[PDB]
Formats: C-alpha cells, structure tokens, sequence
C-alpha cells in the first residue's frame, strides 16, 4: 500500500485513502471495472479505521451516504488520473473532507 512521501491528494485522510485505494486496485488488478471499484470502495471503506470508515461518507461508497459522488471517484479511479488533485476537486464539493486527521492527538 501507500507511496513514498504520501502523495495521496490534498488534506490527509482524504489523500491517504485515495492514494492507497488507488494503487491498491491497480496493483491487485482489481480495477478497470467501475462497478468493481464501487464494490471495493465498500470493502476498503469498511475494512479500515474510523477515520477512513467515516471519511467515505463524504466520498460515497457503502451503497449509501452519497451515491452520486461515488461515480466521481470510481470513474477516475479506472484510469491513471489527477486523483491527488481530485481531493482538491472534492474540496469544491465539500470542505469537511479536508480534515478527520488521523492523529492530531
């Protein structure tokens, strides 16, 4: 998972999720299928810690929460894309996505 330097996207939890999810699907060979990216969003979103399990409510997934924005993740996740800046695009959809910091402590 991950990448050296954590170049996920923008804020933090949003970036780590996108980046790790993104290169995971590409590496696992579990991509190029929008419906699959949707199902794996479900899988990955719930199979993580509260920060990410909660973060996904802002991004979609879980077959609930926000169903429209879900497609705006899966589609660019299907091809090597801006996904870092996509969290910046996400900022235009909601600003709260930029937070949820793992450990401010």
């Amino acid at each position: 998972q991950e990448a050296g330097g954590r170049p996920g996207a923008d804020c933090e939890v949003c970036k780590e999720f996108l980046n790790r999810f993104y290169k995971s699907l590409i590496d696992r060979g579990v991509n190029f299928s929008l419906d699959t990216i949707e199902k794996e969003l479900i899988s990955f979103c719930l199979d993580t810690k509260g920060k990410e399990n909660r973060l996904c409510y802002y991004l979609g997934a879980t077959k609930d929460a926000a169903t429209k924005i879900l497609s705006e993740v899966t589609r660019p996740m299907s091809v090597h894309m801006p996904a870092m800046k996509i969290c910046e695009k996400l900022k235009k959809l909601d600003s709260q996505i930029c937070e949820l910091k793992y450990e401010k402590t």
